């Protein structure tokens, strides 16, 4: 924090964040933005990357100023070709599954015979 105040300063505090995969390796941060960009103005916008060699990841992150911008994307942008295919939008943040689990198999079979 330099001596005095920049002004109106805000780090997505009250802002909703959007999933998109299954990006083309072509796209670019921006590509995302231009396909959200009629779903009302984007302010955070990227395309994940690899910290070890920085290609693109495959899934961007999308933010908006409001609400329904994003939920409206999320499901109309969702199962929409972006680029050159299709692309997976969804919720960025979501709560983990509960731990279970569960597996059955009915064999009733005692052995194989043939001649």
């Amino acid at each position: 924090g330099s001596s005095g105040s920049s002004g109106q300063k805000k780090d997505t505090s009250n802002h909703f964040h959007v999933f998109v995969g299954d990006l083309s390796p072509e796209i670019t941060t921006e590509d995302i933005k231009a396909a959200f960009a009629p779903f009302g103005r984007i302010s955070d916008a990227r395309v994940v990357k690899d910290m070890a060699t920085g290609k693109s990841k495959g899934y961007g992150f999308v933010s908006f100023f409001n609400k329904w911008d994003a939920e409206n994307a999320i499901q109309q942008m969702g199962g929409q070709w972006l680029g050159g295919r299709q692309i997976r939008t969804n919720w960025a943040t979501r709560k983990p599954p509960a731990p279970k689990s569960t597996y059955e198999s009915n064999t009733k079979q005692s052995g194989p015979s043939s001649g």
